[PDB]
Parts: C-alpha cells; structure tokens; sequence
C-alpha cells in the first residue's frame, strides 16, 4: 500500500495519551482535533529550570532524483529508540501547503515510519504557515501604509527589501508594480512574493527562544533604506507588537505522533539555502527538557543542513548533539557513481566505490566539528547483499565508521534497532568540545572562504562587485561578526548542479548577498534560487477531489 | 467595564458541556483549544430530515454613528431564550482580521451579552478565513498558470474579472502589474488584490448546503472571459475539487458559548453592500435541528441585511422566520430626527417622532413578506422615562407593534426575557406565508425597479450604459431569472449617505452590475463600492501588543 | 529633465502621483496611451504611471503656434504647470530649468516654412495642434 494507505489504517491515540509520555499535563494541551495540541505557553516557561537529555542530528549525503530517506530514518531512529527501552520525541517541520498542488504532497517520513495526521501536517495543520503569512502581509501594508501618508521616514520605494509571501505555488507574484490606479492608492513602486516559507519572520519564528525574544529579532529585521541610505527596521513603520500578537499561538509548538504511538513535535519550516533549514528553537529545546533523546533533521545534506544545524542554530542556542547519523540508500551512492537512475537495479560495484566520495566528505565534515558519526544505509529489496558488505567495509576502511542496514521503512521500529542501539553508544561514549567552521570575529568573506575551501573541496571564493559593496556595507554597519547562510544548490558540494560525487577544486562565486538582522545571519547567493515555485503543466490540482465517502484523492 | 474585561473576567465552560445543550456527544467535536469547537461533518449529515425549530431573524434601522447593539441584541436574545427554558442557540459571523489592524476588534455582541472567546473570535479563530484565502489564492494560481503553459482556453488578459485576495487592509495592492520580471515568470497582465471578505468563494461558503454544493457553486463562478468574449468558469481551469479540499475542515460550523454558556455558532462573514451580509446556512441549518428556537442576524438595516437574508438566504435554502426583531436605540432615531453625534444625552421631544419615521418603513418593509416583527430598544443610561414612553406610543398607534425595552447589555439575559416572551408569542402564532420583493421570472431590471420602489421609498431607477449593457449580457446568457444584490450605501434608503430619516422621490442610479453565479446572485451597484480598505495614518496596529504577563493591548 | 530631478534628490518635492506632464511621439501608437515607467531597481529610478501623446497634443506645440519671437516662447514655457509637489503646490517648466533648453532646441523651427501652390502664389506652412485640447490654428508669427 501507499503510504497514505499506511497512515489511513492507522488507530491514532488520543494526544493526551502521547503527551502523558513526556510529563504534558492535559491542562497544558490545547486540543487541535483530538490526535493534535499546541503546548501551551505556560508550561514551556515552567521547563527552564529542568535538565536537557541526548540531542540526535539526522543529515544525509548530497540528494539525487534516488532518494535517500532521511526523514524516514529520523521518525524510525526515534520509533526504535522508544522500542529499546529510551524515551525518545522527533522534531521535524511543518510542509509548506502550496507545494501539495504543483507536484504531491508526501508523508512525514514513509511507510511504516510516519507522524500522523498526515492530511492535517501537508494542509492547514494548526494555522502556523497562516500565522506567519498574516504577520509577514501586516508589515507588507503597514510598509506601503507609511509612504502613502507622507511617507515620513523617506523610504526610498526602490531600496525595499522586504517582499510579500503567500503560501501558494504562483509564479505570477514573483515580480509585480503595486500601488498603482492613481493618488488614492499611493506611491507606485516594484515589489513581488516569496513563498511563506522563504519569510525571515520564518526564521525567527524558528531561533526565537520565547515571546520576548520574537519582538526583540522582528525590530532588528531591516525592510528598507532611505534615500540617504540609512536603515529601516520594522520596528521603525512600528509593526514588531502586532506581528507577535498575530504568532502568539502559532510560537506554541505542536505535539503529535508515530505510527506506534510515541511523541513527535512539528514545528516552523523554514527554506535550507537562504535560512538555517532547522525546525523551532523551542521544538528541539521542549524536547530535550521532557525525554532521554530528541531527534531532529536539518533541510538538505550535511554540507548545507548540519553545517548551518551546528553553525546557526547551535551556535545561536549553547544546544550541543551527543552525535549525528548521516543516511545514505545504495542506489544514492552509485548515482554519484555515475549510473543514471534507469541503470540503478544492476549490481554495479565500481559505481557504489566512486560515489562512497561524496559520503567519505560528509563523515569527514560533520567529525571536522569534534561530533560522533554513524551511518544510516535506508535498504531497497534491489540491493544486492554485496553492495550492502562493500559499503561496510568502504566505510570501516576509510572513515573508521559504522554502516547500519535499517528497513524501519518497511518493519518499523524494528528495522531502526541496530541504529538506535549504535546512537546511544556514540552519546555515552567520549564528549570532545564542539568546534565551528569559523571563528565569530573574521571578516564576513573569511566565512564564507572558510566553509567553501574546508567543507566544499572549493580551490577558492570570487566576490562579483554587487556583493563586495554590500559586504563593504554590513561590515561598516556592524554586522560583520554575523553567520552565513550559504545560498546554493544542495546537488553538489559546487555550485554547478551536475557534479556529483565528491569535486575539488571548483570556484564559489558569490553573486550577491542578503541581510537577515531578525534571525542574525548573511545570505549568501551562489547560484539562482527559487523563492516561489511554479505549477506544473498538469498541476496534482487538476485531480485533487473529495470522492463519495469524502475521502481526499490525488494529494498523495 | 470594557468589553474585553468582561470577556476576560469570565470562566469558560469546556466545550463538551456547551456541546451537550444541543444534544452533540463530545466524538462529533473537532477542537481548537478547549473554548471551541467544529461539529462534525458526519453529525452534520445524520441530522438531516430531523424535524426544524423555530428560526427567529435580528435586524435593525438603518445604521447611524449612535451605534444600534444589533449584535448585543441577538447575544442577548438567546440568553434570555434559555433563561426562561426555550433551547436556543445564536448564530453570528466571524469577523475579518485585517479591520483589527487598522480600527480596534470588537466583542461578538457586548457588554453582558457577549460570545467568547473575545481574542480568538476577533484574530485567526479556526482558520476558516485563512482556508477561503488559501482556496481563492489557489484559484488565481491556476489561472495564471493555464495562460503561461499554453492558453487552451484562449483566456484575454485584458477581460479576467478574477482577482486575488488577501486578509489585510492592503491599499497598495488595490491596483498591481503582476507576471513581470521575464520568460518564465509569464504573461504580463494587470491585477488588483480584494480583501478575502470580498471574494464570491465567502459568499458561496455562507450558502453552500454540504461540500456537494460547494463544488457545484465554485465551479458556476465566471473568471475571465475568452479574446472572442467566451465566458470562462473556475470548472474550466479545475480548480473546484482542490478549492473544496482545502475548503473541507472550514465548511463545519465553529460551536462557541455566550458569558452564560448557552451555544453559540460563528461561521462566514461575507460582506452586505455586495453579498448577502448572513451567517452561513451550514450554522443556521444545524441550528435550527439541534435546538427549539435559533437566532440569526443579518449586516446593515433590513432594507438591506434583512431583504437579502430573505430575497437570497430564505429563497434559496428553504427557510422561513418565524419571526422578526427589528433593533432599535433612542440615540439613532434621534440622529434620524436631525440631531448630530455631538448633541444626544439631553431628552428630545421631536427628534424621535420625526427620526422614528425609519423604523415606520422598517416594520412596514419586513410585514410586507409576511413575518410577525417586534421592535427591540436596546436601552442606555441617557434615555429618559418619556423617550422611551414617547416610543412605544408611536409603534402602538402609527404602527400595530410592540416596542420592548432591553437593558441585555448591563443586566445580561434577565434584561431580555421581556423580549424573549414575545419573540415566543409571535413564533407560536398566526405564520403568514412567506412573500418576496420581487417575481423569480422577470427582468433583472424589473427586480431592482421592484426593490427600490417597494422598500427604498424611491421614485424610479436609472440605468447608466456600462450596466445596462452587461444586464443585456447577463439577459441572453441565462443568468436573467437570478436574485439581485443592492450594493448601495446602507446610512440611507436613498443612494445619497445624507438622507437620514424616511425619503421619498429619490433615484436610484445603477452605475455597474457584477456576476456572481457561484452565490446566484447579480450584484448592483449604484454607491461607489470598496473591495479593498485601507489602513489609517496611525492604525491600531502600532499600539498592539503584549504585557510583562502577555496579555494583549490595543486591540480593543 | 522632470524624472531626473526626481532621480537625485527631488528638490522641488513633485509627487509622482500628481505629474501632469506626459511624454509624446508623431506616430499613431496605442501601445503607449498608459506606461509604468522607472523600473529595474536603483539606478533607472522612481517608478510611476506615465502615458504618451501625438506631438500635437502637447502644449509646447499650443505656446509654439502662439509665440510672438524667441523671447515669447521662452516665457510661455516657463508658466506651464508640470505636476503638483506632495503640500499641493504647483511646479512649472522654469523650476526644472528646461525652458532655455527647449527654446535653443526650438530656434530653428520657429522660422516660417514659405512653400507655394499650383500656380506659384506664396505660401506659409507653420504649427498645427489640436482644435478640441488647443485651438486649430498655425503661428501667430507666420
């Protein structure tokens, strides 16, 4: 069966019975159905004192059309590890709902290693994606609002940073001239939409600590320059308050469940190539202070995810992982090897050496910042068992490193045991200080030169003059000991797309670069990305329906 | 105090006991958080040929600055309904959220005559309009997209009628260039964004019987039309499976209680001027088979609110009143009678009597289809012992009605059993066939004539040649045997905001006309219409906010 | 010269909203009666609503057909209102010191064109605007 099949057949336990597990009084959920709550406020606060348990990173290597799995794993690693005797909570994120319409939707992991409700996370789960939509769009009008009365701050309309979001799959909204049809409807001037998700107010949601501290970000974001240059925030067209009035709820994250029973939270879903690619702040750290484990993902691979999972938000947080899985399929590797994805049901040996490259990095990078490493291999039935023992020993050859078979995707729980008794061991074992890619106090391009010579393979950087003078910029201003955000392809560790497996020597041009005050770090555009995709041909809309039964059809 | 104190100060009832006031067991809810709740589609349907109660219809005089309490009237009606043992549940709509941000929120009712919770009803409530947004937004996507891929349908850019929306008052998105920026962003056209209210999905939500008419509605809705003016529906792009989808968890009914924790039901909130200013027949509908006397509202006086709740509401759906309470205050009458904002705590011998004359066309208007009326004076603290006296006087003599006294709003339910006893005695008596405004079976043209002679005091209607075209249009197509929608100033009978009191003479100029086949409704309009307001120069959003202890300020 | 000034600092405060002032082209072109104009970011400038006329709509061409000399010309340049600053106030032609630059560009043409007809008698061809939004008549100097 399909994995919407899976979740359908699936006999959910009331939330209250998921929330016991953690030490989450009744009085402290509130309810959205009866297989869904938001932890209310209160109760958060009340777990600053309590201490935090083992933090789980799950990263993968470099993605191909093969798939690899990694949520998969995450929502198995934390299914086995409540099998084998450790209370275990995953945090993942929340799926965009404007996606679901272009291509499918998807379960939260697959087959036998799911959260569920499935329909209910893909569309309006509890209202955060509206939340953030409706905040990002009050600072949009209150922005327009301002220079259509006077105009008092002297807004430069053609300095505007911020856009608009809709969490819609509409290409027309890319790039548009608003505030036209005459005086009445103000100043015209070009403007156009991101995705909801791509919003910085996304990734504050997502760093925030607590209330407090979402005002206090929100105020630093600057939307605008003046004529004369100098910064706008939004906290000056005063829209920080209302903002944080809109996203009171919404900032409660949201408890919900495996296949088997056991604690999931999902919470913020941020873009991985211009944000951090990590699920809310207060997610992970309510995880740590209510189980043993928590078990989180990071958008992307490990060179674009982890990277920004341990430089950004570790960094930004004192949070420290006790170790870090980083999933491979067999199929994924020989893709990297070469074969294209028709070819990929033949034994093919040399394929499976050329591509265990691209891994042998990731491993390299990810032990780079003193963090214990286990390999998670998500089997298919075509894999010959070969295949299976020439990565392991590939992988205790090389890397020094353990190559786990899991099959949660098909025998749940079980199939992520040995993974999860190999996770504990990592966290029990020897804790080494947890370094970073760059010290805070180097120049932005030190940074940026830092991350793409030692984890991209990259000979050097090229700074394109748009970006040196903003860079020139952000350092005058004070922004200089900022993070960086790498805006690239995750397809290679270069910037060209089509190299595969593990290249050295490429050149990273930066074409240009963003400011994000409100989560506190650089954007840094190396390729062209997509903040508003388009609809296909045939967009899944065109066959999504409700059947006789109102049964939903064609979403997944 | 304040509305929000008392709101505030109130202890809520959990949701499953309001629940059961209405024979609904705790399985059939859908909560969001403990203080509301969805019914469920499949209880919803389980009622159907279980037997109606009694359907009693709130409207008022024609609006003035004074304010009416309308809302507290209904809040208050259906207190003091189960005070004095009638089961009686208060249907209302929700109220949009950009408004908040621009004036203040207001209490669902007030005083002591309020439903609750006050913040969530007046902010994201149960993402209803969020979803209408999300399915009017998707609409739009398909459109564009359907034009970029190849145009099939031959679709002219310079003829689509469809906007976009958002729930903001956003002026600057009033009048947009939208796919600029190159090739693949698509076909450059002009665009204008409505706020979500405005959208005819609203309108076709709030008379929808179940999701198959829903989806039968949505797809009737005229889009754009073809380069050879072929007309072009949402069915044409396929839109209305995935519309619906999205549309699914919305279209139940969010049970709510009032400060007493009698039931009350919150669902639609389409405009008055261009649709049909009622709650939605979902909520009415199941109303009325759970519960022995249900109270619903229409927006704006009955010459308008009232004329479309039964021209369009009651004609579409079925449904007859049993009986009428037409809202009335000492403080509009006077403002009818001449006498400005500034100057109405002092007693006025005459202002009532000639200020009276508004609500003379009022009960003469609802009588004229067949309802028993009641006049409801929702009492304030100015209003003296002959003011009141002197009303009852001219309702006893000019008109054959009852004018009862309501101090709802300081007593709570106690001060409108009065009105409830004879809302009762009108119900249970002499029930009139059920008359309309016009003949089904006529002229577009002769329907408006027909209104504005019948109800608005008016001498003829003019028809300017933009409308009078488009009506032809609408004549050959089909579409001539539908209701009429007076979009119109609503301080007036007449199309002139000035003409306080009961004017005689006028003309009624019809400017423009617009389609909506979804609802099945022609919108007329004579005013000049706005579908999208604009925040003020110091909007209440710079002022919302969040305490030490993050209670919220300056929404109310 | 008018969205150049607005470009650099717009010293004279015109609101965008409120130019009265359009473009013109001699050649029947639809495509232009209503433009958005200063687009592509920083260095192209302020976007705003524009349109163009037929080169007989435009006043200069009124004020060319009613000039006495050179002299005049200038003048009646300098009065002409070109949009409206944000307080409401008027901005002319000589505020945007485009009226000596117009003129030299004008010098030349303001020669009378002496032709003939058929039978050789003589003949002045000189201006020609509008008779509905100007008054239908060839120069006062021809």
């Amino acid at each position: 069966p399909s994995d919407i099949e899976i979740a359908r057949a699936a006999t959910l336990k009331p939330i209250a019975q998921v929330a016991e597990k953690l030490g989450i009084p009744d009085e402290a959920l509130h309810n959205y159905g009866k297989h869904i709550a938001k932890i209310d406020h209160d109760f958060i606060a009340s777990l600053e004192g309590k201490p935090e348990g083992k933090l789980v990173l799950v990263t993968a290597i470099s993605p191909t059309p093969a798939g690899e799995g990694k949520t998969t794993t995450t929502v198995g690693l934390g299914d086995a590890l409540n099998r084998i005797g450790k209370r275990a909570v995953m945090c993942l994120r929340e799926p965009s709902l404007g996606p679901c319409f272009g291509m499918k939707g998807g379960a939260a992991g697959g087959g036998k290693a799911q959260v569920v409700p499935m329909e209910q996370i893909n569309l309006h789960f509890t209202g955060d994606f509206h939340a953030i939509t409706s905040a990002h769009s009050l600072a949009a009008a209150l922005i327009d609002n301002h220079i259509y009365w006077a105009n008092e701050l002297n807004i430069d309309v053609r300095r505007i940073h911020w856009r608009r979001v809709v969490d819609m799959n509409d290409r027309a909204l890319r790039a548009i001239n608003q505030s036209l049809g005459g005086v009445a409807n103000g100043f015209p001037r070009e403007d156009g939409f991101d995705i909801t998700v791509a919003s910085e107010v996304m990734a504050v949601f997502c760093l925030a600590k607590n209330l407090a501290d979402l005002e206090e970000r929100l105020g630093r974001i600057v939307i605008a320059e003046t004529r004369d240059r100098k910064p706008v925030t939004l906290a000056d067209v005063k829209a920080t308050g209302a903002m944080t009035v809109l996203l009171k709820d919404a900032l409660q994250p949201n408890l919900v469940q495996t296949l088997e029973g056991n604690p999931a939270l999902i919470h913020g879903g941020p873009f991985a190539n211009i944000a951090h690619g990590c699920n809310s702040v207060i997610a992970t750290r309510t995880g740590l202070r209510l189980a043993d484990y928590t078990v989180t993902e990071a958008g992307f691979g490990a060179d674009l995810g982890a990277e920004k999972f341990i430089d950004i938000k570790c960094r930004q947080t004192g949070l420290k992982p006790s170790s870090v899985v980083i999933v491979a399929t067999i199929r994924a590797l020989k893709m990297h090897g070469g074969v294209n994805k028709k070819d990929l049901q033949a034994e093919n040996l040399d394929a499976l050496e050329k591509g265990f490259a691209n891994l042998e990095r990731h491993v390299n990078n990810v032990r780079s910042f003193g963090l214990p490493v286990v390999v998670g291999v998500n089997h298919f039935f075509q894999d010959t068992d070969a295949e299976h023992a020439r990565l392991k020993e590939l992988c205790r050859d090389r890397l020094q490193v353990e190559a786990i078979t899991c099959k949660h995707w098909a025998e749940g729980g079980a199939g992520a045991e040995a993974l999860a008794q190999a996770v504990v061991k990592l966290a029990e074992g020897e804790q080494k200080p947890l370094t970073f890619a760059y010290e805070t106090e180097t120049k932005i391009t030190d940074k940026i030169k830092a991350i793409a010579t030692k984890l991209y393979g990259a000979a050097d950087i090229q700074i394109e003059s748009k970006a040196a003078t903003k860079l020139a910029g952000f350092e005058k201003d004070g922004y200089g000991k900022l993070p960086v955000c790498m805006a690239k392809t995750q397809y290679s560790f270069s910037t060209d797309p089509t190299l595969m497996g593990a290249p050295s020597g490429h050149l990273v041009s930066v074409r240009d670069v963003r400011l994000s005050a409100g989560a506190g770090f650089v954007v840094v555009i190396c390729g062209e990305i997509m903040t508003m995709p388009g609809l296909p041909k045939v967009p899944a809309a065109d066959t999504i329906r409700l059947d006789a039964n109102g049964q939903i059809d064609g979403l997944f």
